[PDB]
């Protein structure tokens, strides 16, 4: 057979794009690590220090918006109505 | 399912890749949005403003290329070509 | 003339995939040159560094673990156990 081992070839590939995802989150990695502005040393150490970033990397944004339980986010979703009202006249 | 619903199946997994290049839009929302590099903000109001971004994101791009206008690119242009000739030099 | 055509078609969506990646190159350029932050270009000068910041770039992330002399490598990785080690215990 060929259509079957090369047609679950293409499934690994789709779950090989789904993987890609992780390099948006290594580029927040990457800010510290690879220096943001044209990196034309010693921040490793704080590097390491995202392995714990991992779980407050992703928490900032999950806080951001509710910032407690489910509930407090129906605070901060009035904001986005008011803020096209508000900046529609500069 | 078939390899002609999979066939398809195959195909959507092909549009599913091109999504990916979007998320690069949502990078510079979700640093912003998470503070910076590893951080294991009140900018929060000002990640908002990035709503209206949508104009303004193209705008840096396009406007760094030519500069004001669109005939001046042409100019713009040549800069490139100065860089390799100019950074080679001793 | 279908599935013939179609199953080369599908080793094209396999490597297509992968050409993504470079984007997130690309953001790095974009991070400086589109405004780290909602962006809602004088030193478009500066940015050109960028240009030879491919060299560059690829070196921060491999030349952090050592520094300087390979055998120096081998002393980072033992001190990159020691802070996940610090933080592992209060």
């Amino acid at each position: 057979n060929w259509l079957w081992y090369i047609r679950i070839f293409i499934i690994i590939v789709g779950s090989l794009i789904g993987l890609r995802i992780v390099f948006a989150v290594l580029s927040l990695v990457n800010r510290v690590r690879q220096g943001y502005s044209p990196l034309s040393e010693r921040d490793r150490d704080r590097s390491i220090r995202l392995v714990n970033g991992s779980l407050a990397l992703i928490w900032d944004d999950l806080r951001s918006l509710s910032l407690f339980s489910y509930h407090r986010l129906r605070d901060l979703l009035l904001i986005v109505t008011r803020i096209v009202e508000l900046l529609g006249r500069r």
